[PDB]
């Protein structure tokens, strides 16, 4: 569908990697260490163009954060789109 739920396994780990990585070139929240995305993850499905995006929660130097990802569905590429926080524990 439109919005779905997903797994929080290696798929959905390296997510979070890639949002803290990203964030760290930003550089924001100073250096920030991967801890772990936890549930809910969200996966949306964009028709046109075909891709998706994830909304994420993960926790990266023990802070809570909330990462937005998309991804291409033809080539794959990565964006990170939003990272905010500290942010409630879901």
């Amino acid at each position: 569908g439109e919005w779905e739920i997903i797994d929080i396994g290696p798929f959905t780990q390296n997510l979070g990697k890639f949002a803290v990585d990203e964030e760290n070139k930003i550089g924001q929240y100073g250096r920030l260490t991967f801890n772990k995305v936890i549930r809910p993850c969200m996966k949306k499905t964009i028709y046109e163009p075909k891709g998706y995006e994830y909304q994420l929660y993960v926790y990266a130097s023990d802070k809570l954060f909330r990462a937005d990802i998309s991804e291409d569905y033809k080539t794959r590429g990565r964006k990170l789109l939003r990272f905010n926080g500290p942010v409630p524990p879901p």
